């Protein structure tokens, strides 16, 4: 997701969803 806190994104990248 669009954050910069590391998690498995819904869409793309190494970070969390902005929702959660």
């Amino acid at each position: 997701g669009l954050t910069q806190i590391q998690a498995l994104d819904s869409v793309s990248g190494q970070f969390r969803d902005q929702l959660g």
